[PDB]
DNA sequence: GACCAGCACCGC
DNA sequence: AAACGCGGTGCTGGTC
C-alpha cells in the first residue's frame, strides 16, 4: 500500500496497537488507517484519535473504549470479527480470523489497518445472500458494540474499604480452618494443592475414592466428591469451607479493590462480543458475570457493588428465560400454558425437592431447583440426578420421565433440531444465529451424544442471548435521554444506574422495553428492583 | 518474568 | 464424578 500522510479520509479502516489487552488500562502505542489503496500512520497516536469520526476495523470496540476513556466520542462501526463470528462462532480471535479469510494478524498498526480493510471486504462478500445473518449484524451486533463500549468505559462503583475490612475478617477464619485441617491430617501440607490433598484423603486417611479427573485420571477432590464424603471424616467439612472462603477471597474480595481505575474511581470489565459458541457475551478482566451471590459471604460481596452518590442501581432479570424460549421454539401447548397462567417452574421444583410450601422457598433452594430443571432438560442422567436430589436412582429416573411427559412437544423439538443439525451441519437460533456441530455424525457414541447436548442447547441459550442483545440495543438510547447509565449485563440481566429522582421511571421503562423486545408465544416477564447496592436491587 | 495444562469453583 | 449447557479465574505444578 502507498504510505500517505495522516489524517486518512472519512470511512477508513483503523489499526491500533495496545500495550495490554484491557482498553481502559492500555497505552495506545500506535495508530494507523487504510483506504483507497493507501495507509496512514499517525505520528502521535493519542492526538491522532481526535481525527477519527468512527472506529472501523478489527476490535473496533476496544479502541472506542479507549477513546471514551480519553473523553472522545468515537463510536465503533464495522468490525470483521463480528462478521466472522456470525458466519461461525468458532471465529473468536483475530489470529484465527486473519489466517482463515486472507491475512496475518501482526503487531504493527499499519498492517492491522490494511488487514481490517482486506478482511472486511472478503467477509462481507461471504455474507452476501445470508439475509438473516446480515440482519443480526446490522440490527444487533454492530449497534451493540457501541452499547458495550459505553458500558465498559463507564464502570461500576465498588466499596473498597468495605472489601478491605472483609478480607482481614475472612483471613482469620481461613487460618482457623487451615489449622483445623492440619491437626486432623497430623501434619502440615499445602491445602491448595489438590495432589497433596488427594494423598491425605485417600492414602493417609484411607477415605474411599468416588471419581477420577478427566485428563490425568487422578482421584478427584472436587466439591461433588467431598460432598459425598461429608460424613466420612470431620476433615471433609473443614475442607469444603476452606475451599469456599479461599475461592471468594482469592477471586473477588482481594483482587477487585486493586482494579479501581485512578481516573474514574470505578471498576471496569470487558464485554467480549465474539467469545462464545451460542451467541452469549462473556466478561473478563475482571469477570463481573459470576460475582458471588449464593452464600451469606457471597451476598456480602454483592453489597460491595454500589451506586454513585445520589444515584440508585436498577437490576432487571428475565424470569425463567430459557424455559419461556423453549415454549416458543418447541410450541408445547402445556409449557406455554404454564407461563400464561403465571406459574414458576423453579419454585415448583424447589417446593417438591425440599418438601415445603412455595412461600418457604428461599433463594438458595431456588438455585438448587434451577440446576435440576435445566440439568434434566439438557440431558442430565438419572445417576447424577439421584445424587443431586439425594433420592434413590429409581425415583430419579421417574423424575426425568414425568418432566418430559409433561411437555411432549419438547422431545419432538429436540429430535427435529438434531436432525436438521445433522443434515445442514449447524443449528440455529430464532433469529438465524448459527453454531456448527459436525460431531453430530461422529462414530463414537460418547462424542456424538456430547455434541447432541451442545447442539439442541444452542438454539435455546442462543435465542435468549439474541433477545437480551436486541433489548440492550433498544434500551440504550432511551436511557441516554433519561440521564441513566447501563453498567453491567449478566446474560439475561441488566444493572443500570439512574439519578435517585429518576430511578423509578427508568425501572418502569427498562422493564417494558425488555418484556416487549420481541413478542413470543409466551409473555416475557422481568423482575425489577432498586437499591443502593447490587444485592438490594435484586 | 511469561506461558501453559490441569484441576477446581464462581454464576448465568 | 456421573450423558446438563455456556463461560472466566485462582492455584498448583511445570516449562522456558
Ligand atoms: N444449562 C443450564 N443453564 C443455566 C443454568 N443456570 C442458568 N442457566 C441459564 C438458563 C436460565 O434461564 C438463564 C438465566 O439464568 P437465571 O436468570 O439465573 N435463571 P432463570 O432466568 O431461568 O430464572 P429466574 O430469573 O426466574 O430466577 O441461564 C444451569 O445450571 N444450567
Ligand atoms: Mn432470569
Ligand atoms: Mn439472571
Amino acid at each position: 500500500l502507498e504510505e500517505a500522510p495522516w489524517p486518512p479520509p472519512e470511512g477508513a479502516f483503523v489499526g491500533f496497537v495496545l500495550s495490554r489487552k484491557e482498553p481502559m488500562w492500555a497505552d495506545l502505542l500506535a495508530l494507523a488507517a487504510a483506504r483507497g489503496g493507501r495507509v496512514h500512520r499517525a505520528p502521535e497516536p493519542y492526538k491522532a484519535l481526535r481525527d477519527l469520526k468512527e472506529a472501523r476495523g478489527l476490535l473496533a470496540k476496544d479502541l472506542s473504549v479507549l477513546a471514551l476513556r480519553e473523553g472522545l466520542g468515537l463510536p465503533p462501526g464495522d468490525d470483521p470479527m463480528l462478521l466472522a463470528y456470525l458466519l461461525d462462532p468458532s471465529n473468536t480471535t483475530p489470529e484465527g480470523v486473519a489466517r482463515r479469510y486472507g491475512g496475518e494478524w501482526t503487531e504493527e498498526a499499519g498492517e492491522r489497518a490494511a488487514l481490517s480493510e482486506r478482511l472486511f471486504a472478503n467477509l462481507w462478500g461471504r455474507l452476501e445472500g445470508e439475509e438473516r445473518l446480515l440482519w443480526l449484524y446490522r440490527e444487533v451486533e454492530r449497534p451493540l458494540s457501541a452499547v458495550l463500549a459505553h458500558m465498559e468505559a463507564t464502570g461500576v462503583r465498588l466499596d473498597v474499604a468495605y472489601l478491605r475490612a472483609l478480607s482481614l475478617e475472612v483471613a482469620e477464619e481461613i487460618a482457623r480452618l487451615e489449622a483445623e485441617v492440619f491437626r486432623l491430617a497430623g501434619h502440615p501440607f499445602n491445602l491448595n494443592s489438590r495432589d497433596q490433598l488427594e494423598r491425605v484423603l485417600f492414602d493417609e486417611l484411607g477415605l474411599p475414592a468416588i471419581g477420577k479427573t478427566e485428563k490425568t485420571g487422578k482421584r478427584s477432590t472436587s466439591a461433588a466428591v467431598l460432598e459425598a464424603l461429608r460424613e466420612a471424616h470431620p476433615i471433609v467439612e473443614k475442607i469444603l469451607q476452606y475451599r469456599e472462603l479461599t475461592k471468594l477471597k482469592s477471586t473477588y474480595i482481594d483482587p477487585l479493590p486493586d482494579l479501581i481505575h485512578p481516573r474514574t474511581g470505578r471498576l471496569h470489565t470487558r464485554f467480549n462480543q465474539t467469545a462464545t459458541a451460542t451467541g452469549r457475551l462473556s466478561s473478563s478482566d475482571p469477570n463481573l458475570q459470576n460475582i458471588p451471590v449464593r452464600t451469606p459471604l457471597g451476598q456480602r460481596i454483592r453489597r460491595a457493588f454500589i451506586a454513585e452518590e445520589g444515584w440508585l442501581l436498577v437490576a432487571l432479570d428475565y424470569s425463567q428465560i430459557e424455559l419461556r424460549v423453549l415454549a416458543h421454539l418447541s410450541g408445547d401447548e402445556n409449557l406455554i400454558r404454564v407461563f400464561q397462567e403465571g406459574r414458576d417452574i423453579h419454585t415448583e421444583t424447589a417446593s417438591w425437592m425440599f418438601g415445603v410450601p412455595r412461600e418457604a422457598v428461599d433463594p438458595l433452594m431456588r438455585r438448587a431447583a434451577k440446576t435440576i430443571n435445566f440439568g434434566v432438560l439438557y440431558g442430565m442422567s438419572a445417576h447424577r440426578l439421584s445424587q443431586e436430589l439425594a433420592i434413590p436412582y429409581e425415583e430419579a429416573q421417574a423424575f426425568i420421565e414425568r418432566y418430559f411427559q409433561s411437555f411432549p412437544k419438547v422431545r419432538a423439538w429436540i429430535e427435529k433440531t438434531l436432525e436438521e443439525g445433522r443434515r445442514r451441519g449447524y443449528v440455529e437460533t430464532l433469529f438465524g444465529r448459527r453454531r456448527y456441530v459436525p460431531d453430530l455424525e461422529a462414530r463414537v457414541k460418547s462424542v456424538r451424544e456430547a455434541a447432541e447436548r451442545m447442539a439442541f442447547n444452542m438454539p435455546v441459550q442462543g435465542t435468549a442471548a439474541d433477545l437480551m442483545k436486541l433489548a440492550m440495543v433498544k434500551l440504550f438510547p432511551r436511557l441516554e435521554e433519561m440521564g441513566a447509565r447501563m453498567l453491567l449485563q449478566v446474560h439475561d440481566e441488566l444493572v443500570l444506574e439512574a439519578p435517585k429522582e429518576r430511578a423509578e421511571a427508568v425501572a418502569r421503562l427498562a422493564k417494558e422495553v425488555m418484556e416487549g423486545v420481541y413478542p413470543l408465544a409466551v409473555p416475557l416477564e422481568v423482575e425489577v428492583g432498586i437499591g443502593e447496592d447490587w444485592l438490594s436491587a435484586k
